[PDB]
């Protein structure tokens, strides 16, 4: 009934301690942003009527949303992205019967067909687009779905860098976190109502009231507990027990480091030439407006005088030689030129640094046929790891809370005891479900081009046909008969 | 912690590691089988006769070869390798650790970069002896050394980082490894280990070796040199370009022009002046700013057939699998020297040895035969399908 | 009912603890108004010839 | 897109029903799940 170990001073006590390391990542991330997209993520103060200014240069915001968009096609396409198999107990199984894990895949093409479906009506793409923007810009974003409580619509809630905060150890294990949702106390759920009632005073509707959710390594076991606190006191009857994988408060960090606790993000590793571009283009633009402001000069030792030009109407002859007025221009001519070309020698590497369109992606774009694909491939080209980096932090608690939670209110099927609870795959191995649709498709026509006899005589047909689909990418267990 | 890396001026290095270490990848660890399971010095008793016979030892080594597989897929080794890859080209130096399985359920493979390891070797290349560094905090230790840390003494916060020692050495008695663990200067009871000669879970990784010397040397040092030239003649390039970034008008004082009159005026407001007072400083580097350029473009060009920047190889659309891991392993042999192989031997036998020791030696053996329980291993071009070549 | 609100109010860019919303106009505003002013003067500037 | 390419990679399984040496009940059912079809009520069970 008292908290201890690591909780030992309440929820909003070790968020405002946390929140000293925090401070940096958050200074990173308005940087980043304040040159890329300025709205993405404002200043702590800076709220509520500040009209945020576009940035002089445009890669920023270009790169930005191609570069959030290109990660959702290829981490959360419109196909099935999870891969559910069975190990270990399967050389029990997978001995025999080619015919018995037929079955087995029947079963878990359902289980990942309803993951799937709940992930589509519930905007599960929503939710992950404007989490993936975050996690470009700034270092660290952090998911958590709640229990879904009935088949009701239940969106996932997204906390930014600046509500929330992830203590670590030297490896990557999360020992806490506190996160700290400001609801209205009209829109509270009932049971918290009642706690903060409890506390006293009566309350307006629109009064914000700070919540603090707070998770943390028990001293005892080897899983996570969690509760709430409102106004200094644990919130009566929302107590938490996790287990260690299917921690629901999902934290996510786009590039690690050793022994840090949080994530650096991808525009921070090429901020510096975006903000070389910026200074850059910003004296063009300035260098232009200069230009857009007419003087005459009307030379003094002459004779022509602008009382007489002006208020002349068009076509009137009036005194005066025309080597007298001439008009003030801007001479940097060769300043301007060196300007630009190393304006546009930085875009260029900018372009290809955050995936803008060097002749890749317009020439007729179509869905899921070689396409996801293309797309992981070059992500991992370019962008370093980050298509397999985030696929091992985000896809697979993403996939493991929704199949602990949901199967655990649906239906188990048919499947065996090894089966029940299986083993997932999530990047580039399980984009489909086979290895490769090329493969496939062109081993198909290489088993057309042993059409001409069946029983050609002086050669094999059983051992050949296995070779030639077992040179390329197939599994050739299941596809080829034994017995 | 909180210090705030700055991008390099150049950006071949930034692109060309990421695309080595890509290219690396898609060649080294694909989507298909990439070892291979074949039988030696006793199929000449059993490949003499029965061709029908050796079809049964194929079905059963590719069963295990797929079980390899999955256990690939599944425990997300793929994100792990790409980050050593990164490691094993910007540094020389990588350390993988894949522990024993103890069930079906997720287990990653911790890796080690040079900052928090160490290695001995001989002339030869024997790895005598090892040690890592961890540090873990007290709250999320395993159970065992929670307790062995506890009987040292005093009690302990949950979030106060805990330094322990992993120590491998050659044994004076016998050739196969010994392992212990150590924190606060004490072995922790209930660690011990024997590892044999080949099977040794901890998997020290050079790019490329030099004779009679413990550790690695990264690719990209050798190219480093013209990197840095690169870096510094590109550097003022953009610092020349800052300089023509500011406007300052100079008023030549002999003349009549004034600017208590060009600024106040409105637009398209007559005022006395002439033309040729004011003018603009510019900075009148072009041959310097040509032959700048030239160089570096000329040095960038080195570094892009260095590093398989794409000079037109990979572009015309990239597919998968069919002649597309033939020809980008034949390429990585072409330039990078002898990484794909030397990469090969260091890197994919172990990492195939250990899993088939340990996951054979949890999971079920099938039908095949007795010269066939114990295989050897294949790994780089010749392993890559199964046949030949498609 | 909770779900089934008639009045549905629409927001185009979303910020957090901000009652509104943002257009997408307004993040482009400023090369906007800069290219405003820059070609103003063209035109201005054509007039006097 | 999906639908179309997969009845085109169908039609490329063409040459015979009752081909020796080879499966034909999976293959179409891993050429059609390698590219994104639901593939449940697309293929027979039973």
């Amino acid at each position: 009934e008292k908290r201890t170990g690591l909780a030992e001073d309440g929820a909003k006590s070790v968020y405002e301690r946390l929140k000293n390391d925090r401070a940096p990542y958050e200074t990173r991330a308005q940087n980043c942003a304040q040159y890329t997209i300025p709205s993405l993520f404002p200043k702590d103060s800076d709220n509520a009527s500040t009209d945020y200014q576009t940035p002089w240069q445009a890669v920023g915001a270009r790169g930005l949303n191609n570069l959030a968009s290109k990660l959702m096609l290829a981490l959360f396409p419109m196909q099935t992205w999870m891969r559910l198999t069975i190990s270990e107990y399967e050389a029990k199984q997978l001995l025999s019967d080619p015919d018995g894990l037929a079955k087995v895949d029947e079963g878990l093409s359902m289980v990942e067909r309803i993951i799937m479906n709940y992930i589509e009506s519930n905007s599960y793409r929503v939710t992950l687009f404007e989490a993936l923007k975050q996690l470009v810009v700034a270092g660290n974003v952090l998911l958590y779905l709640p229990e879904p409580e009935g088949s009701n619509y239940n969106p996932m809630k997204l906390y930014r860098l600046s509500s929330y905060v992830v203590q670590r150890d030297a490896f990557g294990n999360v020992l806490q976190m506190v996160t700290r949702d400001q609801i209205a106390f009209g829109a509270l759920p009932e049971d918290i109502r009642k706690a903060v009632e409890g506390q006293g005073g009566e309350k307006k509707a629109d009064e914000t009231i700070d919540v603090y959710t707070h998770i943390y390594l028990d001293e005892d076991s080897g899983e996570y507990l969690r509760y709430e606190e409102v106004e200094g006191m644990e919130v009566q009857g929302s107590d938490g027990t996790y287990p260690k994988e299917a921690c629901p408060y999902i934290p996510i960090r786009m590039v690690r480091l050793d022994g840090e606790s949080y994530g650096r993000s991808y525009i921070e590793e090429y901020l510096g030439d975006l903000r070389s571009l910026e200074n850059l283009q910003e004296a063009i633009v300035k260098m232009s407006m200069i230009s857009s402001k007419v003087i005459g000069l009307v030379n003094p030792a002459g004779i022509t005088q602008p009382r007489r030009l002006t208020k002349a109407q068009t076509g009137d002859f009036v005194t005066g030689r025309p080597e007298d007025i001439s008009f003030l221009q801007l001479e940097k001519q060769a300043d301007f030129t060196v300007a630009k070309a190393v304006s546009d020698a930085i875009e260029a590497r900018l372009s290809f640094a955050f995936m803008l369109n060097s002749a890749v992606q317009r020439t007729g774009e179509r869905v899921t046929a070689e396409e996801i694909r293309y797309v992981a491939s070059e992500l991992e080209d370019t962008l370093g790891g980050v298509y397999s980096i985030l696929s091992q932090e985000l896809q697979l608690p993403l996939v493991r809370v929704l199949l602990k939670q949901l199967q655990a209110t649906q239906q188990i099927p048919e499947l065996p005891k090894e089966a029940v609870e299986p083993t997932i795959s999530t990047g580039l191995e399980a984009i489909g479900r086979g290895q490769d649709l090329d493969k496939l498709e062109r081993c198909v026509t290489a088993w057309a081009a042993l059409a001409p006899m069946r029983d050609d005589p002086d050669i094999n047909l059983a051992m050949i046909k296995l070779r030639i689909a077992n040179a390329i990418g197939i599994d050739t267990s299941g596809i080829l008969l034994t017995e």
